[PDB]
């Protein structure tokens, strides 16, 4: 997919996550089930996704854990940094650092 070059400007984060040349279903979905006309809302993302078994303080984290932008509005490419992690996370598997990421060649979608 992507290998490793070193460019003095170029990001080198997850592949899945800068692709802006396609939205994935899981985003689409999201609209359906939490997002508004107007945009990301993790209102409802809570409720949700506690009933999906996930705990309402990772939740609230991987909303907030957009690359270094955690007060910031989500754009579609954070929204899906919120994706994999939650995907990652109903999986058993915790988000604990950039590097795990970087283990997924491919990242997965939400189950709800």
């Amino acid at each position: 997919s992507m290998f490793p070059s070193q460019d003095p400007a170029q990001p080198r984060m997850p592949p899945w996550i800068y692709n802006e040349s396609l939205v994935p279903d899981a985003y689409k979905k999201i609209l359906e089930t939490t997002m508004t006309p107007t945009g990301i809302d993790t209102a409802k993302l809570y409720p949700i996704l506690m009933s999906s078994g996930l705990p309402r303080e990772t939740l609230g984290q991987i909303w907030a854990l957009a690359n270094r932008t955690t007060p910031g509005k989500l754009t579609k490419e954070e929204l899906y940094t919120v994706l994999a992690m939650i995907a990652v996370t109903q999986r058993g598997v915790p988000a604990m650092s950039p590097d795990a990421l970087n283990q997924f060649p491919a990242a997965p979608i939400p189950t709800l």
